[PDB]
């Protein structure tokens, strides 16, 4: 059937039986009655069954052997769906489709009913979810942290061509997957005031609010490895949350227990973009809080917690953590550990400092100044009144440092300060996190430059081996063998199947390149995944595309600096050639944009709206045929990418260069057979340099050039005025020809082009159309198409999460990683 | 061991086995870190997994058969802990007592974990849940129906002899007994307005909450039948609550979703008192609203959805449905059944009218005026308009059937109006559930009578056929066999295990009344009680009492009606009279009061106050020494009760004659070895009558010497004139002797006594303590004492709610019991 594993004759009976006793016992029910709901979970917990063994080992294990523990904090986990993903890492696939046909039932058909878990956003949300795949696989005692959110990214609807939000209620039915633990609910404090007395500081009068985890397994590919990934739920004390006498009303009092509780109740939906409400500071503060006591409390357990030197002696508490800040959104982890080891555990400020720097370690994800958190001082002042008294020492002592190392640079200091004068005094978080860590990293070569170069110049001189680089990845085996089982196949018909977790391996597909077996094999299975994507198209969406078009796609969120407008230009301009020459043959396109758009951001709702009124007269055109369709892919989540981009011909990556720190996506496409056409930006640098440039479609702007226009000034005009194709469609949008029911729609979008464009639309479009040209002419050679796809996935192996990680561990975190697997699952009760 | 079934060999090792599956496979845990808690959890799955299969096929047979359907409609449940009374339905007592001492656990320790489901108030709440034991015991195919509350009656802490109340978290582990049912969510309105357009009235612009139902099973005392309670939950739909768009903000649209699920969030810790709140009134048309649409979907399909005469008819729509409403709480249901079948069947008003009052009767449980429920209009016209449209048009076609029959009788039409006038007009909910019943119902025959004679008189002579007794009473199963195995054992050694299910076999214990082996044995198992009790009370609550002295218990909600204060005043008594002599015998007692107050019942909580101050006074006297002691129950519920009924002595059941409707606690220690003192009210007249004025101690007026007090006006000065040891008492009271540091704490219970005391405690002062002189006489005879004891445990049989039920079911359902064994409960797969 595939290589989805064995369909052993004694497991896939036991299955069945499984099944059945969940069905009955679990979700008590009788097959008379049992709906494809009822099916899919009673297999979701008989999977879940299988790793709750290895679950309990691994944890075990850790425990008896005790080697260094990696935390990684992150407000975001972008998991999506994990029945198939479980199957496919214990090697579950084949006998489960078998036991499920037995029982006659379409498994693929129960998958599709599984719910997202979309606590993320985009790229940084994936990126740690990615992460902990690759950890499990490379056996690290490693453990996710984050927020249980009840409530993730919004479900994108579109109505009238609009993007309308609707809440995306998860856990409406249940998540087989989580294990609730109360008896380790922590308590959280907020507000408050200092008091300073005799021997110490004291956080005293503050509000608490519990947080009880929830644990999620985390199963390595094949190894026999599931650690763990620990959800914080927010739940108010019964106490205070009541007992603060005095009139009220006790009604009252119940009800507004959901007032502590509503810091994990939704996940912000800002990507790339800062927002200082309370709110968010507090779903900071409350992640990273109650992750630091159970840090501790497995640090103070350890083998220190019998003996050692005996004295709760924190000097090997670096040797035994290591915490890593997915972006800044767990900064004031810093602060916090400071609190703990001074305050409480009375440590002096220096050797607490010591240890803190030590274990810490930060990743920024982007160079936009927007995106970038500073927070108010007047907001830290009354909800973390200790934690601002602490980074106001900790910035004193490393200013001290600065003036020391560059006497008398006096502009120097206001620049490197961790706060920040004006308006507003405001405290960078992004200066916090340098200062506090020991190791600091881009996540793309270029980004990694540019940091150094520019963004954290001065600190990059003040220390300059802080400064890593570790290129982002993604995991082979949810984004190639889960969503691509038809080309993992193939691929290891020739080459085995060791390369699921050794991506590297894939360069010997490089000698098959010519091959014509495999060439006629490769296009085959992206003919079957283009049939079977445009048939879901009809199925849950309705109203046809063309199989044999080129797939173009451009699918991540919606944003300036993505340029999905770039996008836009020329779908207009290859409307416009044939509406010029009807009869002329151009390459067949369906070109499929999808996304979603922060609720606030005006532009980027505007964005959609642009793409769908495009979609309106290029796909009723009778002129225009079936040659070419303009699609807005809807609701755009995991799930939804692990269709589209194994459909895809062309990827889209066209961001300003020196805008995108890497992104994922592209890689993505580039390991399932896709083409990519994109800017020298992020990671398609390293990408290109991988496959070589001439299997890529490089074109625009570089960051010089970018560069050399902004000392110059950019003019829009200049382009309007020499590109007559350009001066017709910004003409086509001003008088209403896609928008005539309301002739001044895109007014915004036309002013915004023209006067204040920050990601220069105009200079790249020339090059881009230019260069879309040259694909449609490869396009028409399918041999050769294909050996450049072929090309391109035989080069891929760098952009595996196992490389990416493997280097974390080594050159930040300090582990060895291991591919052996752990001693079996079996039963075991002692 | 006892009779607590069977401990196989089989099933206590197939016990084990499954016992270590959950702990491994459901609570994901290994024997190393498993709690008690966890323990309680593994047991918990494991006696819940030997009834899904019998409430699988109880279901699907009612299904098959298609009998008529009993609803159950309680805003109250009191249902307590779930897995004793389980294991004791089951059987399986004995063998799971084995298996978890061979597992080396203590079982009782475990079952001391699981929480109270708390979703009542006090005899109402508890009424419904003896109710749905004795009809799953008696094979009725009955559903209980309510709302599942996250936050049950509150949790009371006694601070400084202050009652302090806290939220009552019951599902903060889980709830391993309810199944959620996602998959049966319904739609309930709110507001909106009425559109009267060319065919029927429209509701049309209303806010819709949706109701999600949780399941839980309720197993029938050794037959195999297990039948339903369905608790609603309140959900916000993800539309509207979100997609009514233009500005508010998209994470406050997410936050304000807790205030539609605010319905079911938190009971209303009110016990036969009216608060006309806006969101009780919501609670009550949602359990309402949502029971229905699943009343008649299982009616559509019965057997007329599939053929019968075709044309759905709802002429038969009473011969397969009957609904209880318990107390007026949901009272809607009238007007919404006529809703449906008027604006949504299209039913003429006469045809869909006779059929709503043949489907409906209405229990009354009190005839105190403030515990009546009078609905502003202004409320009901906001929130419910098209039900106050249906109400008004009740209320016009009934006053014209009075003045039909009563002809110019003009103030009988306004005493009789569904819709009283004045200040603002409400809506009297009593005279709305008379008008649209068959059947009117009392809980005890004086409580009956005073309805036909007093309060509901008009309404009787109108339709003398409606009004009918059913004197309530309690199950033996939770009451007797699971908090009083003891007792229950001795009694199966002379008479057999049959009276478990027909307690009016107790009887036959009459002619061991003189057997010297029996008096002994009674007389063994109250002392080992006391001596558990007594421990229990030091073990948890810690300070020291006497087991050999006289248990004198009074638990029940606090009330100025139940007279907690004449228990206070014998208890001031008692004491000023060891004072006065010393070296004078007195029967030792030990005299426990416990209840709680709702939280806004000023004078309760002044009561709770003097009780413990009662207890600082007598308690460190040096004089009084271990001869009495004044302690005050905390947190009294029905996990609770169990403990306390068992070891009692004296049951004080001292209300007002004419005040307490029936009473449930009073039965509960008449068939736990407790003699009665107490006034000829409620339930007690039939009590005293079953075991003869001799073996009752009976005191106080009757309800004729309140009534003929009442006309002449009751002075209580009188009484404080007259009685020198009163009058010692009262200026106690106002002099500080019972509070040093605030010397006017009590004015207000004195005030109150002395001014404007609606219960005439003083009045039943003398004889009173007069009777209770006369019970302390007889306890100095211990074989005396027994003996009459046997007499009211052989003499309590009629008192079984399994009696009650089968009235019911007799005399207004239209339904006969059985008490055949479901066939089996045997594995079947379909
Ligand atoms: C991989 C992924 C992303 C990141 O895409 P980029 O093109 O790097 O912005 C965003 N959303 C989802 C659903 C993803 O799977
Ligand atoms: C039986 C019971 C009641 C009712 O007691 P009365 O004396 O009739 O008021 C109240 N609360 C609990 C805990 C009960 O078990
Ligand atoms: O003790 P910590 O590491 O917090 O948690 C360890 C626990 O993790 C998971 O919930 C699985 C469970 O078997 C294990 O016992
Ligand atoms: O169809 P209704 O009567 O609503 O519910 C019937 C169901 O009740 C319970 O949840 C047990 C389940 O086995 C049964 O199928």
């Amino acid at each position: 059937i595939s290589v989805r594993g064995l369909a052993g004759v004694e497991n896939v009976t036991e299955l069945k039986k499984n099944f059945n006793r969940h069905l009955h016992f679990t979700l008590v029910k009788d097959r008379n009655v049992a709906t494809p709901r009822d099916y899919y979970f009673a297999l979701a917990h008989t999977v879940r069954d299988h790793l709750v063994g290895r679950w309990i080992r691994t944890q075990q294990h850790y425990y008896e052997k005790d080697p260094k523990r990696i935390y990684y904090l992150s407000l975001e986990f972008y998991m999506g769906r994990t029945l198939q993903n479980t199957m496919v890492n214990l090697a579950l696939e084949n006998a489960c489709d078998e036991a499920t046909y037995q029982l006659g039932l379409d498994m693929e058909e129960l998958e599709e009913i599984e719910e997202d878990a979309g606590l993320g956003n985009g790229g940084l949300g994936r990126l740690a979810a990615c992460f902990l795949d690759s950890m499990a696989t490379l056996g690290l005692a490693a453990y996710g942290y984050g927020i249980r959110y009840e409530f993730g990214i919004f479900n994108q609807k579109i109505c009238g061509g609009w993007q309308m939000e609707e809440a995306d209620d998860w856990l409406r039915y249940g998540n087989p997957w989580e294990k609730a633990r109360p008896e380790f609910t922590l308590p959280v404090h907020f507000y408050g005031r200092v008091e300073h007395t005799s021997q110490g500081a004291k956080w005293v009068d503050t509000q608490v609010v519990l947080a009880m985890p929830y644990d999620t397994p985390v199963p390595g590919y094949r190894n026999n490895v599931v650690n763990t990934m620990r959800l914080w739920s927010a739940k108010a004390p019964n106490d205070f949350n009541l007992k603060d006498f005095n009139v009220g009303g006790y009604i009252q009092a119940v009800l507004d227990r959901n007032l502590a509780e509503n810091i994990s109740r939704v996940l912000y939906p800002n990507d790339n973009f800062f927002e200082g409400k309370e709110l968010r500071l507090k779903q900071e503060y409350f992640v990273v809080a109650a992750t630091l006591q159970d840090i501790i409390r497995r640090f103070k357990s350890s083998k220190f917690g019998c003996r050692d030197p005996v004295r709760t002696n924190f000097d090997a508490f670096p040797d035994k953590v290591a915490i890593q800040l997915n972006d800044t959104h767990p900064s004031l982890a810093i602060p916090e550990l400071m609190r703990v080891l001074v305050d409480l555990e009375r440590l002096d400020w220096d050797k607490a400092w010591e240890v803190t720097v030590k274990t810490c370690a930060y990743t920024n994800h982007t160079v936009i100044p927007e995106a970038l958190e500073r927070w108010p001082v007047h907001l830290l002042e009354t909800l973390l009144p200790r934690h601002l008294q602490i980074i106001y020492e900790i910035n004193q002592r490393f200013l001290n440092r600065v003036a020391a190392a560059f006497p008398g640079d006096v502009d120097r200091l206001r620049r490197m300060s961790l706060v920040e004068e004006g308006a507003v005094k405001r405290i960078n978080m992004a200066h916090l996190c340098i200062a506090g860590s020991h190791a600091v990293n881009g996540v793309a070569r270029i980004h990694s430059e540019i940091l150094k170069k520019t963004i954290f110049k001065d600190f990059y001189e003040l220390e300059p081996h802080k400064f890593q680089n570790k290129t982002n990845g993604i995991t082979p085996r949810r984004w190639l063998v889960l969503c691509n089982p038809g080309l993992a196949e193939i691929i290891a018909e020739r080459i085995g199947e060791e390369y699921i977790s050794d991506l590297d391996q894939l360069r010997k597909l490089l000698s098959y390149v010519d091959d014509e077996a495999f060439i006629r094999d490769v296009a085959k299975v992206k003919q079957e995944n283009k049939l079977k994507f445009a048939a879901y198209l009809e199925r849950e969406y309705k109203v046809h595309i063309n199989p044999n078009s080129l797939f173009d796609v451009q699918v991540k969120r919606i944003h300036e600096y993505k340029r999905q407008l770039l996008n836009c230009l020329h779908v207009i301009t290859l409307y416009n050639r044939i509406k010029k020459e009807p009869n002329k043959f151009v390459v067949p396109r369906t070109v499929m944009i999808g996304g979603k758009a922060a609720p606030g951001y005006h532009m980027a709702k505007m964005i959609i709206k642009l793409i769908t009124a495009i979609g309106d007269v290029v796909n009723h055109d009778p002129v225009v045929g079936d040659r070419l369709r303009v699609i807005f892919l809807e609701n755009y989540r995991v799930s939804l990418a692990e269709k589209v981009i194994p459909a895809a011909d062309l990827s889209e990556q066209i961001s300003t260069a020196g805008t995108e720190a890497s992104g994922t996506g592209n890689m993505k496409f580039m390991l399932n057979g896709a083409l990519t056409i994109g800017t020298m930006d992020g990671a398609n640098v390293e990408m290109a340099e991988e496959a070589g440039e001439e299997n890529f479609f490089i074109f625009g702007m570089r960051v010089e050039d970018v560069d050399r226009l902004d000392q110059r000034g950019y003019n829009a005009q200049e382009y309007y005025d020499r590109i007559p194709e350009l001066r017709q469609i910004i003409e086509q949008l001003s008088s209403g020809f896609f928008s005539p029911k309301q002739p001044d729609l895109f007014k915004d979008i036309v002013n915004m082009l023209m006067h204040h464009d920050r990601f220069k639309v105009f200079a790249d479009y020339e090059e881009y159309v230019k260069c879309q040209e040259r694909v449609s002419a490869l396009y028409k050679n399918p041999r050769e198409w294909t050996r450049m796809v072929i090309r391109n996935i035989a080069t891929s192996g760098k952009f595996s999460s196992d490389r990416t990680i493997a280097q974390y561990a080594r050159e930040i975190w300090g582990v060895e990683p291991s591919r052996q697997r752990l001693p079996a699952p079996d039963e075991k009760i002692p």
